């Protein structure tokens, strides 16, 4: 599992459950093509987005649909979504964990990259 | 000044200076049009991006070129850039401050709307 | 102004106003002595805590009463307060800005030393 | 396992390994008494600090020795340590995960609290 997303809710002190996540890969022309998508589980995690074989070198965008999340909670948040754009696997296969911490007007994102 | 950006460096404990910032507005056809751009100053701030007249309701993207910033410091960064996408909503008089706190493998962004 | 505190509210996207802040210096015998205190202003800032003459090298603790802040907003917080403990080091002319970004179950603090 | 600590390094994009963590409990007089201590593992996690039986209601302070961590890496950091002070178990036993994200001049801490 080379690409994992973990999302926490800083207002409730809990995992952010059912957050939609879309991943895109920058194509040979500089259009973002859809790559994978999913929703966080009860633990706020999203696994199984892709495989080592499919997860080739490139620039990827992970888009976390934070707006829908906060709206469903009755909070009107600032951001449309949180997005994380990174070059992946440019010197060999790595495992990427993209973690995000969400508040209505703020989010933080961190990457843990393992060999 | 309806839109201000402030960028801090969490590694050195200093403003992030000379960081390129590009602002885009979403156009009618799903597409991002250049709207404003600048480089953060010595205090890590960027002002005078736009005016109240010009800054109408819409979806905006603030793109902070964090990669070049870290590269200049000889530190290999994770992100291609930091992006902040938000709807400017205009109901009442509103100043938007977009602040980013930069680390090589992490960033945080917060909006202060006053 | 050698020491400044700024507190932001990540839930409402606003300065955190009227937040009590207490600053302590570590004394000779391992113990924390009151040093300065105040309440953040309408811009979520606290200035004039101390002077250059008084702010000597030492270990300082900045305690931000985040609990009362959230309680006033009817939101149950996790932390008793936020604490920031650092050595003031004085080598060269230095202003310390301590910024805190508050959420009910999380906070971030960063230091800007310029 | 009612109290867990997870520590990440935002400079290296990796878990923060071998970070010393001391936990204190506020005593019947308002002195912090030592409660538990340990070091983060290779995954940046610290488990087994305490048991449900021992982890009674009270105010706890988790102190993360960030200074030693950064010094061992040749970075001179700002903070002496990161500390998280919270009331625990005041309406029944909960499981607490204290997560911290470390940079030389900044850290963030979040709590995930589960039933
Ligand atoms: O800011 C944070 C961010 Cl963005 C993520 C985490 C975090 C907490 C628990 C886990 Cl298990 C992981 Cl992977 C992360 Cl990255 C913790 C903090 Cl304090
Ligand atoms: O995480 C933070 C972020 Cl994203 C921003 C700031 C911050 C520091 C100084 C200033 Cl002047 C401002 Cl407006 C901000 Cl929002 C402080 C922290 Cl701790």
């Amino acid at each position: 599992c080379p690409l994992m997303v973990k999302v926490l809710d800083a207002v409730r002190g809990s995992p952010a459950i059912n957050v939609a996540v879309h991943v895109f890969r920058k194509a040979a022309d500089d259009t973002w093509e859809p790559f994978a998508s999913g929703k966080t589980s009860e633990s706020g995690e999203l696994h199984g987005l892709t495989t080592e074989e499919e997860f080739v070198e490139g620039i990827y965008k992970v888009e976390i649909d934070t707006k829908s999340y906060w709206k469903a909670l009755g909070i009107s948040p600032f951001h449309e979504h949180a997005e994380v754009v990174f070059t992946a696997n440019d010197s060999g296969p790595r495992r990427y964990t993209i973690a995000a911490l969400l508040s209505p007007y703020s989010y933080s994102t961190t990457a843990v990259v393992t060999n």
